[PDB]
This record gives C-alpha cells, sequence and structure tokens, in this order.
C-alpha cells in the first residue's frame, strides 16, 4: 500500500468557540455541534477535524438548521431543526456540549416531532415517527497518525473462547482501510488516551456486530490518516404494527468522552489508560455492587406441580452454605417459583406457586435470608406461554408469515411462541409492576429464560435495553440466559457461568477490554475450562462457576457443590472486590483442541486496586502452554503471596452481604486442590497474633486448632479439596433456627443432633446418617421395639386445615408411621416396606445411584397425614415411628402446611369412609398416586393441569380433549404414549387396598387414542422379568363423546397387603389423524387426563358379583 492522502481542511468559513474546564479546553464548531480538537495539560487529541454538517434522521440525509449559543464557560448549546418534506420529516433536537474536568458530555436535551405522535396509540404512517437520530461521521475524538504512538483498541462482541472479540490497531499511513462498530473503544498517543460512551442501542447485525453503541471510522486528512470514534445511531420513536411503544422506551440520546493522562502510573499512555477512566462515564448495569459477594450461585427447583422445594425449605439450604463458607454471599435463582413450577404458567409473574408456599411463605424466606447475604432471583419467561397461563390470548401468540402458530416447547404442555414486540405495546410493563405489588421489597434478580434467541421476535440489543428498564424499575437485578445477551444491563449470564453449557463457541464475553473494564460488576466472563482452550485455559481473573444441589437437571451433589465454590468461585470473587488496573499479555502459543488447531495470546499478568490503595497482582507462572505452570498462578496482595498454583491462604474481610467485617472477625480462607504442606507469610496485624484454625463442614467451623506461628509464618498441611477458616481469636457456631416458619425444628435433618426431638424407645437405634449423596436423614434400625421420635408442631392457626408429610424409604416389613395428635384428636399413616421408586428427577431422593438412599436406590415418597386444628394449638404433636424390625427405616423433610382437601368421606381429616379425590386442593404432587418410571428419572411429564377456557379445552386450535374434566384442575399426563411402562401408581401409604377387602375404583377420564394408556391393577414392587399386571386398554374419549369418559373397576386388595392400581402407556401406536408436529402435539392425540377418581369400599352383592 502507498502512503495515502485526502483534501486539506479549509476552515476559513468556520467560526469555532470554546468551551473548557480547568484542565480540558474543547474546540467546537458554532455552526454544528462537533469538537475540533482537545487539550489537556499542553497535549492534544483531534475530534472531527473535517466539518460534516449533516445528520440521519429516519436514514435520511438532512442538512440541518443550526442556531448556537454558549451557556456558560463548559456547556454549549445547539437548536437544530430538521425537515424533509418528501420524507415526512419535521422535527427539532437540541444538542448540548459540556466540558466536566476530563470529560466532554455530548447530549440530545430535547427532541421536538412536529408530527402528531401519541406513545401508546395507533399512528396511521410509521415514517412520521421520528425513529433513528444519527451522528455518524462526527468524531467524538480521534488520533492522527502524525501523532507519536497512535493506536486504537476496540472491543466486540465474542463468545467463542479461541477467539478474541478486541482490535488493537496502529493508527499509520498507510493503513487498512476501518468501518465498524464497536462496543468499547479508545484512542490514544503517547500522551492522552481517550475512551468513549454511548447509550445508543445500535446493533450492525449479529454476533461481533451486535452491541456496537460505538462506529470507528478511518478518515484520510492531508497526508495523515484519523482514526475517530463515533457513537453510533440511536433510537427514538418506534412502534409496531402501527402502534407506537409506550414512552418510557425513548431514552434521550447521550455519548461522553473522557480524556486522560497515564492513570496506572506505569508510565505508558495505553487503551488501559482510557478503561480506568471510562469507568467515570460509563453506563453501571443496575444493581452490579452485589455481585462481588455472591459467591454461592446456584438453582432451587420445582416442576410439574411436585413442590420439590418449598420456599421455606430453601432457607435451611442457605443455612447450611452459610455454616460450611463461615459467611459467603449466596445468590438462589428459584426456578419454578411461579405456578406448578419450572415451565408453568409463563407470564403470570405474579402468579407465585401456592404448592410450594405462596407469597406469604416466599415472603419469609426474602426476609429470613438477609442476615445470611442470600439473595434470591426467579425465573421467568418474555418469550412462551401455555394456554393454562391468564396471559394466553390469541392476541399475544407469535404467528408466523403463513399464518401458523410459531410452536414453542412441548413437556407438560404445548407451549407457543409470543410476539415480543406486540407484548411491549400492548402492557407488558403491568406484569412486572403486579409481581411487585403483590411480592413487595427484597428480592434481588429476575432472570429471564431464553430472551435473545429470537424465540419471541425481535429481543436485540434496543428491545432486551427497553425489557431491563422495566425490571430494573420495580428494583431488580437483571440477568439473561446467553453469553451474548443483555451486555448492557446483565450482571449474571447463564451460558457463562455454568461452564459446562454450550461448548466453546457459547460461552463469557471473550475481551480484555471488557473484562478489564467490567470484571467486577457482572458474572459475564470466561471461566476455567481447560477442554474449550483459548481464553478458558485457565483465566488469571478465574470466571464464575456454577453448580447447584437441588434439583436443576437431576444436580444433587451438595459437596461437589462445596469444594467448587472453594476451587473456582472464591478467588474470582476476591477479585472483584478490586478493579482491573493493569494487564500485560504474553507471547502468542498453539493449542490444539474442538478440531482446530489455532494461535492464542494469553494473559501472564493482571493487576487490580482498590480505593484503600490495596494492589493485587496475579501472574501466570509460565508462558508455555504444555507446561503445568500455564495453568497456574501467583497472587500477591501489597507484595504478600496469597495464592501460589494449588493452594491459596486468602484474606476475606467483608460479610456476607459486602459489608466491612469488624477487626475480631477479619479471617483467611485456606483451600488446596492438591496434598502437600505450604507455608504463608502473614500480614503484619497477624505476624504477632495466636492463630486459629477450623475445618469448614455442614455443620459450621469444627476441629478448633491453634497454630503455631514461626518468623511470622504459618505452615498447613492439611487434607486437599477440603475448605478452612483461620482467625486470630476463638470463634464459635451460631443457633440457625432451622426449619423456623415450618411449624417443626430441623425438618431435613441438617443440625447434627436429635436431641430437639422426644424419643420414646431405645434411641440407640435412631441416628442421622448420611445418604449416599450426602443427604442426611433420620434412620431407624435394628430395633426389638417400637422406637418414636415426637416433637410440637409450633406456630399453627387455630381451627385451621393441615397436611403434614414425611419422606419415607422404608427397607423394613416393619410399620413405619407419622401421626399427628392435635391435643383433640389423633391421626396416623403408615407405611409396610416401599414398593415405588422414586423418579422425580428435580427431587433431591430420587433413586439415580448417586442421591440413592442405601443400596444405590430411593424408594423416598412422601407419607401423609391430614388433620384440623382445635381452639388451642399449644399442644399438637408429630411423632415419627417403627415398630420392630432389624431393616432400616428412612426418613427426611417433615413438611406441615395448609391444606383444605376433603378426601375421606367428604371430610379433610386423615379417616375412614370413600376415598376421594377432585385434585381440586392438592397439597403436593399427584396424590394417591405417585409418577413411575416411565421416563426413568425424568422432570415428569404428568402434572396437575390448571382450567383456562376456552384455550385449555376442547375445540381451541383443535384441542381434542379436555386439560381439565371438572373443576380448576385435573391430573394431565402429556405425550407418553408407546413407552411400555407405569406412567403412575398408587403406593399403600396413599391409598392402602386392605388385605381381602373390595373397592370399586371409579374416575373420569380424557385419552386422545385409543388403547394408547391403561388402567392397570398390579402388587408389590413394579418390574418392566415383567410384573404380572390386570390390563385394561382405555379408548380415546372424544371420536364418540362430546366429553370425558367413565371407567369404573372392582380390585380386592392381595393379603400381601401391596395391591395397587395405576395408569400404563401401552405399546400401541398412537394416532394423531394426519396431524403432526405442534398441532398434533397440541391437540392432545397422545394425551390422557384423569379426574374425580373416588376409591369406596364395598361389599359384592347382586349383579357386583358377575
Ligand atoms: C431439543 O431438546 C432440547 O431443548 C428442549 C427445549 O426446546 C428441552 O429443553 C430439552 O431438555 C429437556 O427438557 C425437559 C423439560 O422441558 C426435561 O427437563 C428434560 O430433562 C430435558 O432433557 C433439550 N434437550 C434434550 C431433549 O436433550
Ligand atoms: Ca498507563
Ligand atoms: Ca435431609
Ligand atoms: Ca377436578
Ligand atoms: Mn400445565
Amino acid at each position: 500500500m502507498e502512503k495515502e492522502t485526502g483534501p486539506e481542511v479549509d476552515d476559513s468559513k468556520v467560526t469555532y468557540d470554546t468551551i473548557q474546564s480547568k484542565v480540558l479546553k474543547a474546540v467546537i464548531d458554532q455552526a454544528f455541534p462537533r469538537v475540533k480538537e482537545y487539550s489537556l495539560n499542553g497535549h492534544t487529541l483531534p475530534g472531527q477535524v473535517q466539518q460534516f454538517n449533516q445528520v440521519f434522521i429516519n436514514n435520511h440525509r438532512i442538512t440541518p438548521e443550526v442556531t448556537y449559543k454558549k451557556i456558560n464557560e463548559t456547556t454549549a448549546e445547539y437548536l437544530m431543526k430538521l425537515r424533509d418534506d418528501a420524507h415526512l420529516i419535521n422535527a427539532e433536537m437540541t444538542v448540548r456540549l459540556q466540558v466536566v474536568d476530563n470529560q466532554l458530555h455530548f447530549d440530545v436535551t430535547k427532541i421536538v416531532n412536529h408530527n402528531q405522535v401519541t406513545p401508546g396509540q395507533k399512528i396511521d404512517d410509521e415514517s412520521k415517527l421520528l425513529s433513528s437520530i444519527s451522528f455518524l461521521g462526527n468524531a467524538l475524538v480521534s488520533v492522527s497518525s502524525d501523532q507519536t504512538g497512535a493506536k486504537f483498541d476496540g472491543a466486540t462482541m465474542s463468545n467463542n473462547t479461541h477467539v478474541s472479540g478486541d482490535d488493537h490497531i496502529d493508527v499509520t499511513n498507510p493503513m487498512k482501510d476501518l468501518a465498524k462498530g464497536y462496543m468499547y473503544g479508545f484512542v490514544s498517543t503517547d500522551k492522552l488516551a481517550a475512551g468513549v460512551w454511548s447509550n445508543s442501542q445500535n446493533s450492525y447485525g449479529g454476533g461481533s456486530n451486535d452491541w456496537t453503541r460505538l462506529t470507528a471510522y478511518k478518515e484520510t486528512v492531508g497526508n495523515a490518516n484519523y482514526v475517530g470514534i463515533h457513537s453510533s445511531e440511536w433510537q427514538w420513536e418506534k412502534a409496531y404494527k402501527g402502534i407506537v411503544f409506550p414512552e418510557y422506551t425513548k431514552e434521550l440520546p447521550s455519548a461522553k468522552v473522557v480524556i486522560t493522562e497515564d492513570a496506572n502510573a506505569d508510565k505508558n499512555v495505553d487503551w488501559q489508560d482510557g478503561a480506568i477512566a471510562y469507568r467515570s462515564i460509563m453506563n453501571n448495569p443496575q444493581g452490579w455492587e452485589k455481585v462481588k459477594d455472591i459467591t454461592a450461585y446456584r438453582i432451587a427447583m420445582n416442576f410439574g406441580s411436585q413442590a420439590q422445594n418449598p420456599f421455606l425449605m430453601t432457607l435451611d439450604g442457605i443455612k447450611k452454605i452459610n455454616l460450611h463458607t463461615d459467611g459467603l454471599g449466596q445468590g438462589v435463582l428459584l426456578k419454578g417459583y411461579g405456578s406448578e413450577g419450572h415451565d408453568s404458567g409463563h407470564l403470570n409473574y405474579a402468579d407465585i406457586g401456592k404448592r410450594i408456599g405462596g407469597v406469604e411463605d416466599f415472603k419469609t424466606l426474602i426476609e429470613k435470608a438477609k442476615k445470611y447475604g442470600a439473595h434470591l432471583g426467579i425465573h421467568v419467561n418474555a418469550s412462551e406461554t401455555y394456554p393454562e397461563s391468564k396471559y394466553f390470548n390469541e392476541k399475544i401468540l407469535r404467528k408466523n408469515p403463513d399464518g401458523s402458530y410459531s410452536y414453542g416447547w412441548n413437556w407438560l404442555d404445548q407451549g407457543i411462541n409470543i410476539d415480543a414486540a406486540y407484548d411491549l405495546a400492548h402492557g407488558r410493563l403491568a406484569r412486572w409492576e403486579d409481581l411487585k405489588k403483590k411480592l413487595g421489597d427484597g428480592l434481588d434478580f429476575i432472570y429471564v429464560d431464553v430472551w435473545g434467541n429470537g424465540q419471541s421476535g425481535d429481543n436485540g440489543a434496543w428491545a432486551t435495553h427497553v425489557l431491563a428498564k422495566e425490571i430494573n424499575k420495580q428494583g431488580w437485578r437483571f440477568a439473561i440466559e446467553w453469553g451474548h445477551g443483555g451486555e448492557y444491563d446483565s450482571t449474571f449470564h447463564h451460558w457463562a457461568a455454568d461452564l459446562t453449557y454450550g461448548g466453546y463457541t457459547n460461552k463469557g464475553i471473550n475481551s480484555a477490554i471488557t473484562r478489564f473494564i467490567r470484571n467486577h460488576q457482572k458474572d459475564a466472563w470466561v471461566g476455567d475450562y481447560r477442554s474449550y482452550g483459548g481464553a478458558a485455559n485457565y483465566p488469571l481473573l478465574g470466571g464464575y462457576s456454577m453448580k447447584d444441589f437441588e434439583g436443576w437437571q437431576g444436580r444433587s451433589d451438595y459437596n461437589g457443590y462445596v469444594t467448587n465454590l472453594f476451587a473456582h468461585d472464591v478467588m474470582t470473587k476476591y477479585f472483584q472486590h478490586f478493579t482491573v488496573s493493569k494487564w500485560e499479555n504474553g507471547t502468542p502459543v498453539t493449542m490444539t483442541d474442538n478440531g482446530s488447531t489455532y494461535k492464542w495470546t494469553p494473559e501472564m499478568r493482571v493487576e487490580l486496586v482498590d480505593a484503600d490503595n490495596n494492589k493485587v497482582v496475579v501472574t501466570r507462572k509460565s508462558n508455555d502452554v504444555n507446561s503445568p505452570q500455564y495453568r497456574e498462578r501467583t497472587v500477591t496482595l501489597n507484595g504478600r503471596v496469597i495464592q501460589d498454583g494449588s493452594a491459596y491462604l486468602t484474606p476475606w474481610n467483608w460479610d456476607a452481604n459486602g459489608k466491612k467485617l469488624s477487626t475480631d472477625k477479619e479471617k483467611m480462607y485456606y483451600f488446596n486442590t492438591q496434598a502437600g504442606a505450604t507455608t504463608w507469610t502473614l500480614p503484619s496485624d497477624w505476624a504477632k497474633s495466636k492463630v486459629y484454625l477450623y475445618k469448614l463442614t455442614d455443620q459450621g467451623k469444627t476441629e478448633e486448632q491453634e497454630l503455631t506461628v514461626k518468623d511470622g509464618k504459618i505452615t498447613l498441611d492439611l487434607l486437599a479439596n477440603q475448605p478452612y477458616v483461620l482467625y486470630r481469636s476463638k470463634q464459635t457456631n451460631p443457633e440457625m433456627s432451622w426449619s423456623e416458619g415450618m411449624h417443626i425444628y430441623d425438618q431435613g435433618f441438617n443440625s447434627g443432633t436429635l436431641k430437639h426431638w422426644t424419643i420414646s424407645g431405645d434411641a440407640s437405634k435412631a441416628e442421622i446418617v448420611k445418604s449416599q449423596g450426602a443427604n442426611d436423614m433420620l434412620r431407624i434400625q435394628g430395633n426389638k421395639e417400637k422406637v418414636s421420635l415426637t416433637q410440637k408442631l409450633t406456630g399453627l392457626k387455630p381451627n385451621t386445615k393441615y397436611a403434614v408429610y414425611v419422606g419415607v424409604d422404608n427397607r423394613s416389613n416393619a410399620k413405619a408411621s407419622i401421626t399427628v395428635n392435635t391435643g383433640e384428636k389423633e391421626v396416623t399413616t403408615y407405611t409396610n416396606k416401599s414398593l415405588a421408586l422414586n423418579y422425580v428427577k428435580a427431587y433431591a431422593h430420587n433413586t439415580r445411584r448417586n442421591n440413592a438412599t442405601v443400596d444405590d436406590t430411593s424408594y423416598f415418597q412422601n407419607m401423609y397425614a391430614f388433620f384440623t386444628t382445635g381452639a388451642d394449638v399449644s399442644n399438637v404433636t408429630l411423632t415419627l415411628s417403627r415398630e420392630a424390625g432389624d431393616e432400616a427405616t428412612y426418613f427426611d423433610e417433615i413438611r406441615t402446611f395448609e391444606n383444605n382437601s376433603s378426601m375421606y368421606g367428604d371430610k379433610h381429616d386423615t379417616g375412614k369412609g370413600t376415598f376421594k379425590q377432585d385434585f381440586e386442593n392438592v397439597a403436593q404432587g399427584i396424590f394417591p398416586f405417585v409418577v413411575g418410571g416411565v421416563e426413568g428419572v425424568e422432570d415428569n411429564r404428568t402434572h396437575l393441569s390448571e382450567k383456562h377456557d376456552p384455550y385449555t379445552q376442547r375445540g381451541w386450535n383443535g384441542k381434542k380433549v379436555d386439560d381439565v374434566i371438572e373443576g380448576n384442575w385435573s391430573l394431565k399426563t402429556n405425550g407418553l404414549v408407546s413407552r411400555r411402562n407405569l406412567v403412575y401408581q398408587t403406593i399403600p401409604q396413599n391409598f392402602r387396598f386392605e388385605a381381602g377387602k373390595t373397592y370399586r375404583v371409579t374416575f373420569e377420564y380424557e385419552a386422545g387414542s385409543d388403547n394408547t394408556y391403561a388402567f392397570v391393577v398390579g402388587k408389590g414392587e413394579f418390574q418392566s422379568q415383567a410384573s404380572n399386571l390386570e390390563m385394561h386398554e382405555l379408548p380415546n374419549t372424544w371420536t364418540d363423546s362430546k366429553k370425558a369418559k367413565k371407567a369404573t373397576f372392582l380390585v380386592t386388595g392381595a393379603e400381601t397387603g401391596d395391591t395397587w392400581v395405576g395408569i400404563y402407556s401401552t405399546g400401541n401406536a398412537s394416532n394423531t389423524r394426519g396431524d403432526s408436529g405442534g398441532n398434533a402435539n397440541f391437540r392432545g392425540y397422545n394425551d390422557f387426563m384423569m379426574d374425580n377418581l373416588q376409591i369406596e369400599e364395598i361389599t359384592l352383592t347382586g349383579k357386583m358379583l358377575t
């Protein structure tokens, strides 16, 4: 390439003025809001040196008619009239340029469209809107190739761990052309650096073209190349299908430049100085301050009406983590907080799940969690919904160009995508306001699932900013799924934080510039995940690594959750308590993974600082990618080593909520992923102190040991992958008030003692033991006489109907019972040997080997008693008992909660009399059935269906069968045809078919096809050596009937007491009648619904006999 030239500048017709602070002077054109040049400390940066007196309005070139006024020494104002009759533009905008110390602010302060436009109303011609405003062509700041050290550095979005989003371009003549959008951009010489911010929600496309709030352009002027940074175009009045969006979607255009000399004392001026200064002018995502102290993120899941994780139970998990981490902050995302659980009832944000304890228990969880620094978030959806939802309506549904529905996912029900732009234009905001009104204060974050993938149409930068603003306005922090989503407003990205998702092309933001700037504000980055290579091969700043133990994707591994917190997240979070000040790359390395061999340039040293001038230095131990030392770092704090390789001894000076700890609560955490002694220099304020070590377990601080300090050092030779904490004085563990609000003390056996139970019988026969998943349970075994454990149920309401269950897995033939005595009445329920394995994936005691009870299986099922308090609730007792037996019964999770069922002879209480289940008042699950093994351990596709006429019922979009047969609820199975396996069954603890007695079992049912489902009678444990079943295939209910059919069966209890009934998925193919795909799923060909179950003990007489 040859030396380039362009027109020189003739400014003979130009009148310049100057505005200035004490440190920065800007020469500005009186004809147009353009900065020609900046001066600071005798150094200069050009702005837009060549006049370009045009703007683009709705993509039309306009020469504005401009009048000017200098307002004061720092501020000038421009009135800019905009007219283009041919394109229906008739408007004016006011712009101010203002110097604020070393910042220049560009603000459009007023916009007037002379066309009639009313936000929220129809507009007959959208071209009359003033929808976009572009000052592209006027650089806010630039640098010339004639200046020493001229360079541009910019970040674009990359989520591919192999590919940096950053460009580092020397500004030379000649140089390659440049006309490119950026998220962040800096120009610098060897004397000054500048960074540019804009609130522009411009996009030039997806991927690296998105979030492009800036545009950088090379312009050749005389014999110099300039690279200038421009704001990208701004948005203003917009509409969808002629309906103008609400006023709150309009945000006045704004941009800022900041100009700095050396800002990290390294005696070089470069983009890093610009990035430090940029923090003073940038947007900050709402809630960002909380991020650095949320060390323990995880999901607690509910699904399919099961109430796996009631709100008050999550509080016990929080207390376990509070003990085990010694008071680190937590963030629990409630996936399934609403409706029947996860992926039920979407869009109705205010519909807080009733079966997990409703708004009352959610409020209690939020309030009581505060003292543990545990913040709650909820999972919502703004992209797809189901017929059951209050907000399912034809008008909101997304349709394809051919008029067909844009179907969403099918699981419990068939979802349909919604049109997000329509939704915004028709009251979406009010749904968030309803939730805020119902729930009140204190919720931390909203995680909006899916958004960004285009299911609901446009989910780009502008639309996301609007959505985030709705959420932030209620006082909530924004979180989203994708590495590329919500770059402007998000504080958490699930595909960045869970390193296992999506593979190497789908992770966090792979940009050193962006991470430099914002590391401390969000979990949006590339974390350590060696098999993705590139940036993921041991990032020096770490990066959030999320695991779970409360049911999400069947995750139950509590111990692995805790070790991962300490292996990745403690140091990640430590660094977020500082801001990055310096970033040094090493030499390129060659890596091979994921089908490619590629070059990668790694960070070798990162420095961070805080407002107290603490200095952290993080150094990679080798640049050699094939050395073990490439995946090791040292960390120093003011020169003192706090991490080296597999071990750290890190100070922690913040409580669970991030507040500064008092001196006597200052601590250090030790963790080593390897065996071996390590030696550490103590800081001066520890070196002459006594020092005590504690091993951290789910019981808190244990195994107190005073350490020997020698020469101001300590040596630690402790268990690998085990957290410890150190203090300068003896510490104790506080009272946890286990299970507060749940009417019983320590419902999950987490407190390490049984002393709060009154034990009758031989107490040595009752112990707390760990499941195969380390879940503590009550075990009773080897007892020759009855053993009982009793507590009062406390805090109950008088004259109130309740349910109580305990999870029970009984390996003994002995009677294992739950008994409630209200003071006035006693009710009892029991099980002999358990016969149904647990197949609920989000439930902690399902039968997956790694959270099995014992012998690699779990038969846990909830065992209920139903009772009513009288006038006095001072002496209501709950007793767990086990009659004599050699083998073990396991109990866990005692849940007492209001319930208004009337299942026993039309009365609430456990008692005799005809059994009826109308499904209208189910405590949880599908009682008296439990889910069977048809799908193995799964988020079972059987749940309680909720009525929403007409959408859930026959006829809507050709639906063949009703979701709900009578009342508001039925028992629905979705699409489980041709599986040759058991869908669900009664178990004797739920309904016992007494030995030698005969019962009439009646129910109403819908079935979409003939003989796809069968009513079955079995006994004992079902085996798919396959068990004998009495088989009654059921015909479809719609080809020859306008409603559910009634079925009736006689069943005599086997002498072994273990008879049950259920619904079985046959081997027969279903019939979708020529329909396919979404229509076939929606219309219910493959579905089965039950309602109005009745089981009546009878004596066979007359024609019953035949
Ligand atoms: C194409 O299947 C994948 O994506 C769908 C959504 O379009 C599902 O998320 C699916 O995961 C499955 O989700 C259901 C609940 O909807 C259930 O939780 C299953 O355990 C889970 O496999 C996902 N992957 C698949 C089917 O492998
Ligand atoms: Ca510097
Ligand atoms: Ca437990
Ligand atoms: Ca019903
Ligand atoms: Mn449903």
